[PDB]
């Protein structure tokens, strides 16, 4: 059995444990709401944003959102590519957008559904040897397998709309919104989550489990302009197949394979066929041989693993036309992009398909031995090891051309242009393109290998129990060799199990990013020439704009101490707990100059900090009281989370810059932290079942601190005199910008669910499943945008109905 110092840091949510939380697009992170070591993005829950399907952004212990240890089965559902992109945020042009970019898709490869899942191990504190490649959480996402005893089955189907949401839209916006003419503003909308699941034996011996999983989302979307709807979409799908074999040896063999496609449509803005299509996701393939041997157990993986983000554009060339000017009227541009009174343009097409991918084979090893006793004390030990083979591409499929600079000769040659045959830039009778740019098709790849090992000892002396443990790993990207001393014990002060304690101290390494290298040759582009428009093209030449480089870096690091106590008052467990984090060596951005041209480069310049004092109710068994019965639980947390001004990986260091804030003149890399800063919450589930009208009836109440708002000087303060803050520092001169806080008050969230099964023929049922997860209704501000001079205001969801029916046998 594991050590009592580790669990006392993870927790643990079964399948029955999920159905009975309240909650809207089910994916993992939603799951985490009610760990209090945790916090989410300010805009991750969103009035403006229904209709979107992606996972929420979590932080464990305000480190970065993106140096979670996400996986599936066991084994890595992270992106080591571009996993931090925007920081997070949403942009108004999604990545792929514009033909240079780099693909985003964000922090988990996978996106998997809330059914799918049998348990979710979460661990924030005290983690094991066993687990690396993260600085904050990991997050163990575990399958469903197959069973061997009964042909089960079910078929799934659940909705909401627009039509069933209450909104909360800031006026300022709601113009804007309304008309829906902003992605990320969605005012209409329809989702829709369909789900099928066959459990199959073959044997007293070996069976399989197909499951399948489609979510997805219509938005409808609109050009001023262009004058059209078009509809955004959302699609999650992901197909599952498991089999596992137990031998005449009484070894176990295992094979999983995975397809989780995830695709978002979108629109380039009042672009005649502007549209282009985000896809993510990829597949899997496992193999897994358990050996139960005299001495403990050795369970052997071999995996491959291929993802990837692309983004695939309408057309492949974009042109820039014009439809009206002084002295010209097109016979042949229909449509516009601009309105304007007296000049009009038409933007039409798109920038190709481009893509990032990872290719990557995977050979696990792991031992559980036996416990053994020797000079008095018992030893669980575990060890093992995992190698890694992985290859990382950027890849534009095929050359790509914009216009250039147009021409459009009115007055005494309004008639002339005389166009080529084959000609995409030039419209016979009316206008040309002097200059061309081509995006080439180009390609970067990196083939890369990590190594992993690692041992643990837990030891116990009755009473104690104290487990050291090493994990050390090499990626050979950065090539260098990190060795993570985890240390964790745990003390029972009289027998009992009434009253323990427990604390540690532990060093997490993350993984890799690698953007930088993906991003080297980006943004390569070839401009041409030409006098008329039936010269050749003439003098190319080569421009890289920004350009992008890997750099001599450590890895970084998160530093641990924990210290805590679990109390049985009654017949209730009383446990609270403190971690305190030192991330350190966090990348950031640095520009740098070799040869008089400049690059952009990854430093170890960020860090952060985490302080979490955290409590937890829970009684023994639940409360049978009488006609119906109850159980419950109770979460609250008290948490100053701190930062640099490197919010992430491309963020540039103005740590120098002189600021205002909070009265006094200071310097930027001590202001508090903006995002996953809030102070405290506390919250409690109750979970009700009426047997008698076969009726569950589960609610989450919560009361959380309150948001607190800034916005800046669209000025910066100028600064010998200019404030009553300039004398804080007398000898100062300079600019600096002054934050203005506005403090909302805290908040009570209020969640139901409801659900209620139904006999049909014998063994299958019918379950009706609803969801009111604003049931009050009532307004919070959850993040706010903008200078003084525009202060933009962003709630939380209002009430909500999410309705299911499922069909079991
Ligand atoms: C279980 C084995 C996986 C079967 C899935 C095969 C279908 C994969 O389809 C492919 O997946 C990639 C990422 O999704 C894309 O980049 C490819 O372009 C796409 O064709
Ligand atoms: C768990 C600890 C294992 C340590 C292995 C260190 C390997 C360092 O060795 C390097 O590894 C590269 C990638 O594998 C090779 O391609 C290089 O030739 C070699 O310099
Ligand atoms: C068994 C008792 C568990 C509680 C451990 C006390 C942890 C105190 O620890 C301290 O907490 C301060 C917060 O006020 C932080 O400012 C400091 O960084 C930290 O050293
Ligand atoms: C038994 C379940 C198997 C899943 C069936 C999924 C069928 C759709 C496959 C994607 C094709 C696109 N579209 C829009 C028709 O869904
Ligand atoms: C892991 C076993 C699942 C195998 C399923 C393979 C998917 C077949 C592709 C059908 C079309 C899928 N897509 C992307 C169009 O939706």
């Amino acid at each position: 059995s594991t050590p009592t110092s580790q669990s006392m840091g993870m927790q643990i949510i079964n399948a029955e444990q999920i159905k009975k939380m309240p909650t809207g697009n089910g994916s993992v992170t939603e799951l985490l709401k009610n760990n209090p070591n945790v916090q989410f993005s300010n805009t991750a829950s969103s009035s403006n944003i229904p209709g979107e399907l992606a996972p929420e952004n979590v932080s464990f212990h305000g480190e970065k959102f993106y140096n979670n240890n996400f996986m599936v089965d066991g084994l890595s559902n992270n992106n080591n590519i571009n996993p931090g992109a925007n920081n997070g945020e949403l942009n108004q042009q999604p990545d792929g957008y514009s033909p240079a970019d780099l693909p985003a898709g964000g922090p988990q490869s996978f996106w998997i559904n809330s059914e799918l899942i049998e348990s979710l191990e979460v661990f924030d504190s005290n983690i094991s040897a066993k687990y690396g490649d993260f600085t904050g959480g990991v997050v163990d996402a575990k399958t469903m397998d197959p069973k061997l005893d009964k042909s089960s089955g079910k078929i799934s189907y659940r909705t909401t709309r627009d039509s069933w949401t209450k909104y909360h839209i800031s006026e300022v916006i709601s113009e804007e919104f309304y008309s829906g003419t902003n992605l990320y503003y969605q005012p209409k909308f329809k989702k829709h989550f369909y789900s099928a699941t066959f459990n199959q034996p073959l044997s007293d011996k070996a069976g399989f489990i197909f499951a399948y999983n489609r979510q997805q989302s219509d938005i409808p979307y609109y050009h001023e302009y262009l004058q059209q709807w078009d509809d955004q979409e959302r699609i999650n799908e992901t197909y599952l197949l498991k089999g596992t074999y137990l031998t005449d040896s009484g070894d176990i063999i295992r094979m999983t394979g995975m397809y989780s496609p995830h695709e978002s449509k979108f629109y380039k803005k009042d672009v005649k066929n502007g549209g282009f299509t985000n896809s993510g996701g990829g597949y899997r393939f496992n193999m897994e041989w358990e050996h139960n041997a005299s001495w403990g157990k050795m369970t052997s993986l071999a995996g491959y693993q291929y993802t990837e983000d692309k983004t695939e554009h309408e057309a492949d060339s974009y042109q820039t036309w014009r439809r009206f000017s002084s002295g010209f009227v097109s016979n042949v541009i229909d449509w516009s992009s601009s309105g304007g009174a007296n000049g009009q343009n038409s933007n039409i097409g798109g920038y190709g398909s481009f893509a990032t991918n990872t290719s990557s084979f995977s050979l696990k090893q792991d031992y559980e031995l036996n416990p053994v006793s020797w000079y008095g004390i018992n030893h669980q030990i575990d060890f093992g090891w995992e190698t890694d083979f992985y290859t990382s591409r950027y890849r534009r499929f095929s050359d790509v051309y914009t216009g250039g600079v147009l021409v459009v000769p009115t007055g005494a040659s309004a008639g002339s242009v005389v166009c080529q045959s084959g000609d995409e830039l030039c419209i016979p009778g009316e206008q040309y393109s002097r200059t061309r740019i081509l995006y080439p098709e180009r390609n970067v790849q990196v083939s890369n290998v990590n190594y992993a090992a690692y041992l643990q000892n837990s030891m116990s002396y009755g009473r104690l129990e104290v487990t050291p443990g090493v994990r050390v790993s090499y990626d050979d990207f950065l090539e260098n060799l990190n060795i993570a001393p985890r240390f964790s014990a745990s003390y029972d002060v009289f027998g009992d199990r009434s009253t323990r304690l427990f604390g540690g101290a532990n060093r997490y390494y993350a993984g890799n990013i690698l953007a930088y290298k993906m991003r080297q040759g980006i943004g390569s582009n070839i401009q041409e020439s030409r006098i008329s428009p039936t010269a050749p093209w003439t003098t190319p030449t080569l421009r890289t704009g920004t350009n992008y480089n890997v750099s001599d870096l450590n890895t970084p690091y998160s530093d641990e101490l924990s210290l805590g106590l679990s109390q049985r008052v009654m017949s209730t467990v009383w446990t609270a707990k403190w971690v305190n984090r030192q991330g350190k060596e966090q990348f950031g951005r640095e520009t740098t100059t070799i040869d008089g041209q400049s690059y952009r480069v990854m430093n170890n310049k960020g860090h952060t900090e985490g302080n979490t004092f955290s409590l937890e109710v829970e009684p023994i068994s639940p409360h049978r009281f009488s006609f119906a019965e109850v159980n419950w639980k109770l979460g609250a947390s008290v948490t100053k989370n701190k930062s640099n001004s490197i919010y992430y990986y491309d963020s540039a260091n103005q740590d120098e810059q002189r600021v205002i804030f909070d009265d006094k003149l200071m310097y930027r890399g001590d202001i508090d932290a903006m995002n996953f800063n809030t102070p405290w919450r506390a919250f409690l589930n109750v979970n009700t079942y009426f047997p008698a009208v076969r009726l569950s009836w589960d609610q989450r109440v919560g009361y959380t601190a309150g948001y607190k708002g800034y916005t800046t000087s669209s000025i910066q303060v100028q600064c010998p005199g200019g404030s009553s803050a300039c004398n804080g520092d007398p000898s100062f001169v300079g600019g600096a910008t002054e934050y203005f806080p506005t403090q909302y008050d805290d908040f009570i969230s209020y969640d139901w669910r409801f659900s209620y099964s139904q006999p049909v023929y014998k063994t299958q049922t019918l379950d009706i499943t609803l969801d009111v997860l604003n049931v009050l209704d009532n307004v919070v501000e959850t993040n706010q945008t903008g200078t003084s001079n525009k202060p933009i205001v962003i709630y939380k969801p209002g009430r909500q109905f999410w309705l299911g029916v499922a069909y079991t046998w």
